[PDB]
């Protein structure tokens, strides 16, 4: 079974890392390029740009572990924890060859300590649309003189005594449609029946336990990336986020500089924090072309 | 039938005021003190405070509008519109003379407006545990390296389609519980029969939205504060807070000075954010002596 349609031409598989089954969908040739999803979401946000760049490289993208169809981690939620699986299975389609990734949202957090850590295994890379866990994330304000804020749910998430899990189990849809709309500039693309696709997906119960799970871990993530940060990222590296309402503006740019040697940096107006949807076709195409500067 | 016990001597009661039918716990002799509580909770959160204040004082406790038992605002949520209420509430026992005001929590949001623009009708300002709507309250964090912080509500609760209420609701003791008790310092003086009472209160529908209503009009309050901010307060002021476990410490007094001429401030050591529950003798104690040290019975 699977919960989103896979594009033609690509296959839905399943890889054993580390006693844990990760969930995949991959095709084309050439040069490997995996990309992360975020929080909300699944592989299936990177399903318009994988078609294209399934031309020029071998694309996969799985689900996060105890989101999609994946299996939970078996060690825990921090970004150092997590990385390691992303890493191997990456390493398993490209074990003589360094790949390239793409990562949005949290997927920035469970990959960061991989890339770091691995830096000749990643010929480049593009983060969009999250903080690194820095020091940075406990200035983010609770509430602004527009209204709710960006990163208030952290708190939420991250509470004791299953707070978040208690309230939305049974109302994930309706949850899962405020979250998105409330952080996007262009909510028109994000239909019900788009929204039924999401919901579906996380509202597994492991699925919902799990993905407060990387915000409960997010302490120790920063925890980790203190010593991590010390040696700066050498590859090159592009940001992307949204200029419009719910986007990170110039922070992601910003952040990024404090971490990589080799950056560019855009904003795009007029898209919120989705930018596959919100914004496929100026996404997709700095993507290309960025990852296409390199051998495909 | 009474959401809470009455204490011995004091009388559950209503008034209209401008159309809105609001309720209030009333006891005691002399010049009058008003006392108002905040979110998650109702009058009942000054009932021990109560009966010692009345040996000196007439006092009142109203349910602020849409809580406990009173209607919801005719007018709107916003700390202005609500203020009228209270204010004329409070005249209509005190036509005569200045009364005293006592407030904890979004009680403090909900008297401001008219304590600033009341100055003469106000004897003496006790306010406890809530900054005063302002642009300070944008500066709080989202989120702490120790984990879930404590203000993250306030976009929570201020969320349109009517998120607060949507999850909230079928789990209105779960929640309320996990909301105070990380708020407090000492969670022992909330039994299960205290948060039960509390949050069959606050779980009317009504009730559950008029709590979140409070938040969707407060950068309407802090656009309000602003201008009438203009004016200092001149009256004789003491701020509470507590300096354990959920308590806003220095801040309390700190915020006030900018506000008020004349103004005395203690942090309690070892007390949360729920001074009246949490550190029930010596909030008293202060709050006893500071206003008899006015014109008392
Ligand atoms: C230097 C001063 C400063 O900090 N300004 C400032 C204020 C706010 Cl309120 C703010 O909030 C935002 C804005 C856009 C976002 O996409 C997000 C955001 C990003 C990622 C996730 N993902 C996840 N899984 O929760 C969720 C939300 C948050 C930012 Cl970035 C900066
Ligand atoms: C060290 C420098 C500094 O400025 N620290 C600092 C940080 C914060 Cl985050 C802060 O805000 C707080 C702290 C504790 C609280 O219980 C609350 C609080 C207050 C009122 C309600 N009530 C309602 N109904 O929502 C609920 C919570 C707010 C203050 Cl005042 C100072």
């Amino acid at each position: 079974a699977e919960e989103f349609p896979v594009p033609n031409g690509f296959e839905s598989a399943y890889r054993e890392v580390d006693g844990v089954k990760l969930h995949y969908v991959k095709g084309g040739q050439g040069p490997l390029v995996m990309l992360v999803h975020g929080f909300g979401q699944t592989w299936y946000e990177w399903h318009q740009l994988m078609p294209e760049l399934a031309k020029r490289f071998t694309v996969i993208a799985p689900d996060l572990p105890g989101l999609g169809q994946s299996e939970p981690p078996k060690t825990g939620y921090s970004g150092e924890q997590v990385a390691v699986y992303l890493h191997k299975l990456a390493r398993q389609f490209s074990p003589d060859r360094p790949f390239d990734l793409v990562a949005h949202d949290i997927g920035i957090w469970n990959t960061y300590p991989m890339v770091v850590k691995n830096q000749a295994d990643i010929a480049r890379l593009v983060y969009m649309e999250a903080p690194i866990p820095d020091a940075r994330i406990y200035r983010f304000p609770a509430f602004t003189a527009q209204g709710e804020s960006l990163v208030w749910h952290f708190s939420f998430f991250a509470a004791d005594d299953r707070l978040a899990e208690t309230l939305i189990a049974g109302k994930e849809r309706f949850f899962l449609e405020h979250f998105i709309k409330s952080h996007a500039s262009n909510t028109e693309v994000f239909s019900e029946r788009l929204l039924d696709l999401y919901a579906r997906s996380y509202a597994k119960p492991h699925s919902l336990n799990a993905s407060f799970e990387y915000y409960r871990a997010l302490n120790e993530s920063v925890r980790q990336n203190a010593e991590l940060a010390k040696t700066r990222l050498q590859m090159p590296t592009m940001t992307l986020a949204g200029g419009g309402h719910g986007g990170m503006g110039t922070f992601q740019l910003e952040q990024m500089k404090a971490y990589a040697e080799d950056v560019e940096g855009h904003v795009l107006p007029g898209c919120g924090h989705w930018l596959p949807e919100e914004c496929a076709a100026p996404m997709n195409r700095l993507v290309i072309d960025f990852l296409s500067r390199g051998r495909h």
